[PDB]
């Protein structure tokens, strides 16, 4: 295998920029390590520059056509190299950006979305997900307040 992808998204899908998202959403994150803890993650190379260091307890897995650049992950250069890496596990989670989402996404079962109401100028978005293949089975709201600057609200959809 199940292969599940986790990302956070502003207004119109929209998941990166030049720079870092601006935006501050502990809440997301720790929905993020909750959902991705003691289970492998794959991420493009620049989810990992933008990350800056290997996430703990979890096997980090980068892909990237030229060598790796950091001992303490696993570096791959294709899809089903990253997947074999991965083992026979019950999940993987693979946690952006735009271009691995547009290739894992066909291949995935679940979707952990984090929908957040900001609008924000990005030039990377997640890819189309039809409500015909994807079932929501989970959601939960929550408003901005004074450790998360904007409204957010989870949600776990399944492939129909
Ligand atoms: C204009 C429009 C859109 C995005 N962007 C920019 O692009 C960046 C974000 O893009 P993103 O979210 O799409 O990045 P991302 O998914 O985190 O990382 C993309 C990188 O992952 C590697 N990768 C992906 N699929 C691969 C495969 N099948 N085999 C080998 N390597 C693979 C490549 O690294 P290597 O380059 O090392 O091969 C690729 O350049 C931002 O800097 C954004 O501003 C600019
Ligand atoms: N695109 C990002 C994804 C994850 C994180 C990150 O720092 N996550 C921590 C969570 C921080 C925490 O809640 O302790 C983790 O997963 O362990 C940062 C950027
Ligand atoms: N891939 C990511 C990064 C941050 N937050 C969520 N929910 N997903």
């Amino acid at each position: 295998m199940m292969i599940s992808l986790i990302a956070a998204l502003a207004v119109d899908r929209v998941i990166g920029m030049e720079n870092a998202m601006p935006w501050n959403l502990p809440a997301d994150l720790a929905w993020f390590k909750r959902n991705t803890l003691n289970k492998p993650v794959i991420m493009g190379r620049h989810t990992w520059e933008s990350i800056g260091r290997p996430l703990p307890g979890r096997k980090n897995i980068i892909l990237s056509s030229q060598p790796g650049t950091d001992d303490r992950v696993t570096w791959v250069k294709s899809v089903d190299e990253a997947i074999a890496a991965c083992g026979d596990v019950p999940e993987i989670m693979v946690i952006g950006g735009g271009r691995v989402y547009e290739q894992f996404l066909p291949k995935a079962q679940k979707l952990y979305l984090t929908h957040i109401d900001a609008e924000v100028e990005g030039d990377t978005h997640f890819p189309d997900y039809e409500p015909d293949d994807w079932e929501s089975v989970f959601s939960e709201f929550h408003d901005a307040d004074a450790q998360n600057s904007h409204s957010y609200c989870f949600e776990i959809l399944e492939r129909r």
